[PDB]
């Protein structure tokens, strides 16, 4: 299998740009940026909300929790900078007590998505979801796949109308026929080929995750598949696209399903789309909502629109006007 675009961009340039492991951080002091507030954590850092004392910008700081992923990050944010969109990366640090390593970011005023997602309008929707179009457009023109895609990673200022897409830390350069691991993005957001040990997936699989967003802003159900465990995860899945249509998948690709999935898997229908629609959510639904989600959440990797092509949909023609 191979991306339809964007499938030799990191061949095309300079060894520098995509050999992370080269790369060679230069470490500042930590102790130029006061620590106001805990903003959130993860499996993989702390952040804080911060002022950087010499000059009173206030930023964001990350307190990374192997050197090899460091750099990766790093290396993806440095050549990702200045992108539509993109969270813009201003320093690394180290704390000199601890040494450990630190990231800091532009501060973006984020309004918490459970909250949010409630009040959003059907325009809102479609506008925010453009704009987090351009960061994955952008991402994946640059040779990157996000592979964590979720709405905890998508900040919004609802004031402003700003929309960053961060943590890149699961981010990876995406060469043609390399195997990736498939212990990657949050399991409500993991495309069918990450529940299957599929590892020759592409930038395919943030489009996965983006229409695992869209689904749950339009009907409202958040997340929109809620798996109990990564097998569960599938068969949620396949409760809406089908199972027979999932068996069609693993012939095409030559995909070994793990045993356990025929206990648990069952047989179902593929649902239409407006199944989903209920006098709560009917107005943010419309047939070109539910005709690009339709485009999105496909099990087929290589049938999913690219981020280019979701932009081109009628869904965003008021966005665009
Ligand atoms: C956690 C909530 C949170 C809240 C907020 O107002 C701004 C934030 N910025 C980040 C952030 C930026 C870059 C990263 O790589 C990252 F992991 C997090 O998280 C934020």
């Amino acid at each position: 299998s191979r991306a339809r675009v964007y499938a030799e961009v990191n061949s095309l340039r300079s060894r520098e740009y995509w050999d992370y492991e080269a790369h060679v951080p230069s470490w500042g002091n930590q102790d130029d940026y006061q620590l106001v507030r805990k903003l959130g954590r993860g499996k993989y850092s702390e952040v804080f909300e911060a002022i950087n004392i010499t000059n009173n910008e206030r930023v964001v700081v990350k307190i990374l929790k192997k050197k090899k992923k460091i750099k990766r990050e790093v290396k993806i944010l440095e050549n990702l900078r200045g992108g539509t969109n993109i969270i813009k990366l201003i320093d690394t640090v180290k704390d000199p007590v601890s040494k450990t390593p630190a990231l800091v970011f532009e501060y973006i005023n984020n309004t918490d998505f459970k909250q949010l997602y409630q009040i959003l309008t059907d325009f809102d929707i479609r506008f925010y979801m453009y704009e987090l179009l351009k960061a994955l457009d952008y991402c994946h023109s640059k040779g990157i796949m996000h592979r964590d895609v979720k709405p905890h990673n998508v900040m919004i200022d609802h004031q402003q109308k700003k929309l960053r897409l961060i943590d890149w830390g699961l981010a990876e350069f995406y060469h043609p026929a390399q195997e990736y691991n498939v212990r990657v993005a949050s399991r409500y957001f993991k495309g069918p080929e990450l529940l299957v040990d599929y590892q020759m997936y592409d930038y395919s699989l943030d489009m996965w995750s983006l229409g695992c967003m869209l689904a749950s802003m339009i009907f409202r159900r958040e997340p929109f598949f809620h798996g109990q465990d990564n097998y569960d995860q599938l068969v949620r899945i396949a409760k809406v696209l089908g199972t027979e249509e999932l068996y069609g998948y693993l012939k095409k690709y030559h995909i070994d399903l793990d045993p356990h999935f025929n206990d648990i898997l069952g047989q179902h229908s593929r649902k239409r789309w407006e199944n989903f629609i209920h006098s709560e959510n009917r107005h943010l639904v419309s047939p070109e909502a539910l005709d690009l989600l339709d485009k999105l959440l496909r099990y087929d990797h290589q049938q999913r629109l690219t981020a280019k092509e979701a932009m081109e949909h009628p869904y965003f023609y008021p966005v665009v006007k």
